[PDB]
């Protein structure tokens, strides 16, 4: 109605001062790093338990502050059941002069997929359940013209009703990266996310790490050995000679028949991790074209798979001086609606 700034309190936390919200009851901390610390609390205004996040020098720097904006955009941006969401955020400050640290709160998570799954294969409805939420996020990251480039079980929180959420940060680093990821393509496709995605499948299938490289060239040799070397389809849009030259050289291996590989799997899940796991990203399924995929039939609602609003990210490419992007940020705080 109704219109006041909260009441605050203070208490020390993680070696700083945190100014919080009244709402907020029994700040405990989670973790701390270069970032800045988490702590977990009770929203008693919505009987929710929630992490709050306090910024580390959030204004540092140029590239500080473009990072601090960058990430207080995407958390205001992305409004879905499977990606992770801006509860609140806040700041202590009463003017942009004031205006010095920034927390973010979301809801709190307590387990991620290896957690959760640790190292057992899980039945197939199981697989349908987890895998169909997976591409149901990708779907609307992917409708923002975001790709998440480095998707993980360690990125995937799940709850005891095993549902999950797509986050970009953690609660073995490469093994679920898209092959152009480890060489530094560039021009991605969306579709690396794909590949981390049927890495993931084949995981919660088998108990087992599809491409548990060592090193980089070994976690390249193990996804030869699988989907075979590059075709020539795949050769004709290389544009480095040193990398057509170095493929060529390389004794041709077939794509192996993923159904003696998964020999007991779903057909339909084997249908899909061959339509994943595919070299030429180009080729790779979509996370739209999965959805609608008959190993999901279960779950899939083509009015229920919804996408975002178009999301502008010209802030990118603009450079700009501290001040600037404070400013920004500010505006970005101030302008905040909580969801319903
Ligand atoms: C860069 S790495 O050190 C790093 C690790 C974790 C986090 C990190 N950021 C958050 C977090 C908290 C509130 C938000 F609004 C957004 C993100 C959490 C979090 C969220 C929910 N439950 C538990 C913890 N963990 C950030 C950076
Ligand atoms: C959990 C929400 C999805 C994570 C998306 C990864 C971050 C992508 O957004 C990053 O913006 C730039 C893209 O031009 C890279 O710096
Ligand atoms: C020997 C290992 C070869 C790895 C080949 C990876 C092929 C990935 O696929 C490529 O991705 C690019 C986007 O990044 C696209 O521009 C190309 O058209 C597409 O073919």
């Amino acid at each position: 109605h109704s219109q006041e700034r909260p009441t605050f309190y203070r208490q020390e936390l993680n070696k700083t001062i945190w100014e919080v919200p009244e709402r907020y009851q029994n700040l405990s901390p989670v973790g701390s790093g270069a970032y800045g610390s988490v702590c977990a609390a009770f929203d008693t205004k919505t009987g929710l338990r929630v992490a709050v996040k306090k910024l580390s020098r959030p204004f540092q720097s140029i590239i500080h502050a473009k990072r601090t904006y960058r990430e207080l955009r995407l958390l205001k941006h992305m409004k879905h059941e499977n990606v992770i969401g801006l509860l609140d955020v806040f700041t202590p400050a009463r003017s942009l002069e004031e205006f010095n640290d920034v927390y973010l709160v979301t809801h709190l998570m307590g387990a991620d997929l290896n957690n959760i799954v640790k190292c057992q294969k899980l039945t197939d409805d199981h697989v349908q359940f987890l895998i169909y939420q997976i591409l149901r996020g990708l779907k609307y990251i992917h409708s923002a013209d975001i790709i998440h480039r480095d998707l993980k079980p360690s990125n995937l929180a799940v709850n005891e009703d095993c549902e999950l959420k797509i986050l970009d940060f953690g609660l073995a680093t490469r093994w679920y990266r898209a092959p152009e990821i480890m060489l530094n393509w560039m021009h991605y496709n969306q579709t690396v996310d794909i590949w981390s995605v049927g890495c993931i499948m084949a995981e919660l299938l088998t108990g087992r790490t599809l491409f548990p490289g060592t090193d980089h060239i070994d976690q390249l040799k193990l996804i030869l050995r699988l989907v075979g070397t590059p075709g020539a389809e795949l050769l004709k849009k290389i544009s480095s000679e040193s990398a057509r030259n170095y493929i060529q050289s390389l004794t041709q291996m077939p794509k192996m028949n993923f159904a003696n590989v998964f020999i007991g799997a779903n057909p339909l899940a084997v249908d899909l991790l061959e339509k994943m796991l595919v070299l030429d990203s180009d080729k790779r399924i979509t996370a739209a074209q999965a959805l609608a995929h008959a190993y999901f039939a279960q779950y899939h609602d083509p009015d229920d798979e919804p996408v975002a609003d178009p999301y502008d990210q010209s802030f990118e490419s603009r450079d700009l001086l501290i001040d600037e992007w404070k400013s920004l940020t500010y505006d970005e705080v101030i302008s905040f609606v909580p969801p319903p």
